[PDB]
């Protein structure tokens, strides 16, 4: 489900796209260059920023990683094996989420 | 630039995602399965539907193909070489277009 940009009601998948849209955020999250893949260069900073957006006290990587795993069975995202803090958007699921 | 779903003001890239979001449209446009790639199984029907949405008289594949080529230099889409009516979304450009 699509939210207004920069909104507190935003879902995690859209928030990550928002961070990736601005190259200035590369010290915490960056595109890998192929097929919707990205890397959290600073996963604790990504979790901190997610906590700030959702005003969720005690947001941390443990909780963020649980939230990302929820997307595996929803065709929104998968974990990329053999890399550090690497994930891949599923744009087949996100195309529906736009509707 | 993101438009309201199903709107007449929609841009071509978003309209194609709208058609791809519904498997019922596979007789004219379908996902290939990898990396944002899709195939127009009926390019004349895709052009007809685009013409109907934009109420553009004499919309045809020639004009649609010109419109798609415009996206090559904008990091929105490329043509997929060695396939029939195959294109690939660039989700790096589309992530910005969401903002
Ligand atoms: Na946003
Ligand atoms: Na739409």
């Amino acid at each position: 489900r699509l939210a207004n940009p920069g909104s507190g009601q935003i879902q995690l998948w859209q928030f990550l796209l928002e961070l990736l849209s601005d190259s200035a955020n590369a010290s915490c999250i960056t595109w890998e260059g192929t097929n919707g893949e990205f890397k959290m260069t600073d996963p604790d900073e990504v979790a901190r920023r997610w906590g700030e957006r959702k005003s969720k006290p005690n947001m941390n990587y443990d909780k963020l990683s649980r939230a990302l795993r929820y997307y595996y069975d929803k065709n929104i995202m998968t974990k990329v094996h053999g890399k550090r803090y690497a994930y891949k958007f599923d744009f087949h699921g996100i195309a529906q989420a736009l509707q």
